[PDB]
Protein backbone atom coordinates (compact mmCIF):
# COMPACT_ATOMS: atom_id res chain seq x y z
CA UNK A 1 0.00 0.00 0.00
CA UNK A 2 1.23 3.51 -0.82
CA UNK A 3 -0.13 5.81 1.88
CA UNK A 4 -1.12 9.39 1.48
CA UNK A 5 0.65 11.87 3.74
CA UNK A 6 -2.32 12.72 5.99
CA UNK A 7 -3.60 9.14 5.88
CA UNK A 8 -0.29 7.93 7.30
CA UNK A 9 -0.16 10.70 9.91
CA UNK A 10 -3.56 9.60 11.20
CA UNK A 11 -2.62 5.91 11.31
CA UNK A 12 0.60 6.68 13.09
CA UNK A 13 -1.34 9.00 15.32
CA UNK A 14 -3.76 6.22 16.05
CA UNK A 15 -0.94 3.86 17.05
CA UNK A 16 0.73 5.97 19.67
CA UNK A 17 3.65 7.62 17.89
CA UNK A 18 2.80 11.30 18.46
CA UNK A 19 5.44 12.49 20.96
CA UNK A 20 6.59 8.92 21.56
CA UNK A 21 9.90 9.35 23.43
CA UNK A 22 9.57 13.06 22.67
CA UNK A 23 9.38 12.85 18.84
CA UNK A 24 6.43 14.78 17.44
CA UNK A 25 4.34 13.20 14.69
CA UNK A 26 5.95 15.19 11.88
CA UNK A 27 9.28 13.49 12.60
CA UNK A 28 7.77 10.04 11.93
CA UNK A 29 5.97 11.14 8.74
CA UNK A 30 9.16 12.83 7.42
CA UNK A 31 11.17 9.66 8.17
CA UNK A 32 8.67 7.45 6.33
CA UNK A 33 8.63 9.78 3.32
CA UNK A 34 12.39 9.64 2.76
CA UNK A 35 12.91 6.04 3.88
CA UNK A 36 10.19 4.41 1.72
CA UNK A 37 8.20 7.14 -0.13
CA UNK A 38 5.25 5.98 2.01
CA UNK A 39 5.27 2.44 0.44
CA UNK A 40 4.75 -0.46 2.83
CA UNK A 41 6.31 -2.88 0.30
CA UNK A 42 9.69 -1.13 -0.02
CA UNK A 43 12.83 -3.27 0.38
CA UNK A 44 16.51 -2.42 -0.03
CA UNK A 45 19.58 -4.68 0.26
CA UNK A 46 22.60 -3.43 2.21
CA UNK A 47 26.27 -4.10 1.52
CA UNK A 48 26.68 -6.35 4.57
CA UNK A 49 23.94 -8.60 3.17
CA UNK A 50 21.16 -7.47 5.50
CA UNK A 51 17.94 -6.01 4.07
CA UNK A 52 15.70 -3.07 5.10
CA UNK A 53 11.93 -3.65 5.11
CA UNK A 54 8.78 -1.62 4.96
CA UNK A 55 7.56 1.90 5.51
CA UNK A 56 10.34 2.62 8.07
CA UNK A 57 13.05 0.43 6.45
CA UNK A 58 13.73 -1.72 9.51
CA UNK A 59 16.95 -3.73 9.18
CA UNK A 60 17.25 -7.53 9.36
CA UNK A 61 20.66 -7.49 11.02
CA UNK A 62 19.06 -6.62 14.37
CA UNK A 63 15.28 -6.33 14.30
CA UNK A 64 13.53 -9.08 12.26
CA UNK A 65 14.19 -12.53 10.81
CA UNK A 66 14.38 -12.99 7.04
CA UNK A 67 16.22 -16.32 7.01
CA UNK A 68 19.16 -14.98 5.01
CA UNK A 69 21.14 -12.66 7.35
CA UNK A 70 23.51 -15.08 9.10
CA UNK A 71 24.41 -14.21 12.66
CA UNK A 72 21.72 -11.57 12.92
CA UNK A 73 19.34 -10.87 15.79
CA UNK A 74 15.52 -10.75 15.77
CA UNK A 75 14.93 -8.20 18.52
CA UNK A 76 11.34 -7.41 17.47
CA UNK A 77 10.61 -11.17 17.31
CA UNK A 78 8.90 -11.05 13.91
CA UNK A 79 9.43 -12.26 10.34
CA UNK A 80 10.62 -9.32 8.24
CA UNK A 81 7.75 -9.95 5.82
CA UNK A 82 5.30 -8.81 8.52
CA UNK A 83 6.80 -5.32 8.07
CA UNK A 84 5.51 -5.14 4.46
CA UNK A 85 1.83 -5.42 5.40
CA UNK A 86 -0.71 -2.72 4.56
CA UNK A 87 -1.43 -2.82 8.33
CA UNK A 88 1.39 -0.77 9.85
CA UNK A 89 0.97 -2.18 13.37
CA UNK A 90 4.02 -4.47 13.26
CA UNK A 91 6.24 -1.71 11.89
CA UNK A 92 5.11 0.80 14.53
CA UNK A 93 5.56 -1.65 17.39
CA UNK A 94 9.09 -2.49 16.25
CA UNK A 95 9.95 1.19 15.65
CA UNK A 96 8.99 1.90 19.28
CA UNK A 97 11.65 -0.62 20.44
CA UNK A 98 14.26 0.90 18.13
CA UNK A 99 13.74 4.51 19.18
CA UNK A 100 13.91 3.45 22.85
CA UNK A 101 17.31 1.75 22.55
CA UNK A 102 19.37 4.87 23.38
CA UNK A 103 20.04 6.51 19.99
CA UNK A 104 16.56 7.93 19.38
CA UNK A 105 15.61 8.55 15.76
CA UNK A 106 19.27 8.72 14.70
CA UNK A 107 18.82 5.01 13.89
CA UNK A 108 17.13 6.22 10.65
CA UNK A 109 19.81 7.67 8.37
CA UNK A 110 17.27 9.54 6.24
CA UNK A 111 15.80 11.17 9.35
CA UNK A 112 19.23 12.34 10.49
CA UNK A 113 20.16 13.72 7.09
CA UNK A 114 16.81 15.08 5.82
CA UNK A 115 14.43 15.65 8.77
CA UNK A 116 16.48 16.48 11.88
CA UNK A 117 16.63 20.21 12.48
CA UNK A 118 14.05 21.07 9.80
CA UNK A 119 10.48 22.31 10.21
CA UNK A 120 9.06 18.83 10.54
CA UNK A 121 5.64 20.10 11.56
CA UNK A 122 5.10 20.94 7.88
CA UNK A 123 4.63 17.20 7.21
CA UNK A 124 1.29 17.20 9.07
CA UNK A 125 0.09 20.68 8.06
CA UNK A 126 -3.44 20.69 6.71
CA UNK A 127 -4.24 17.20 8.00
CA UNK A 128 -7.13 16.48 10.22
CA UNK A 129 -5.92 14.75 13.40
CL1 LIG B 1 5.10 17.22 14.25
CL1 LIG C 1 16.10 11.03 22.00
NA1 LIG D 1 17.70 -11.00 11.69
Amino acid sequence: KVFGRCELAAAMKRHGLDNYRGYSLGNWVCAAKFESNFNTQATNRNTDGSTDYGILQINSRWWCNDGRTPGSRNLCNIPCSALLSSDITASVNCAKKIVSDGNGMNAWVAWRNRCKGTDVQAWIRGCRL
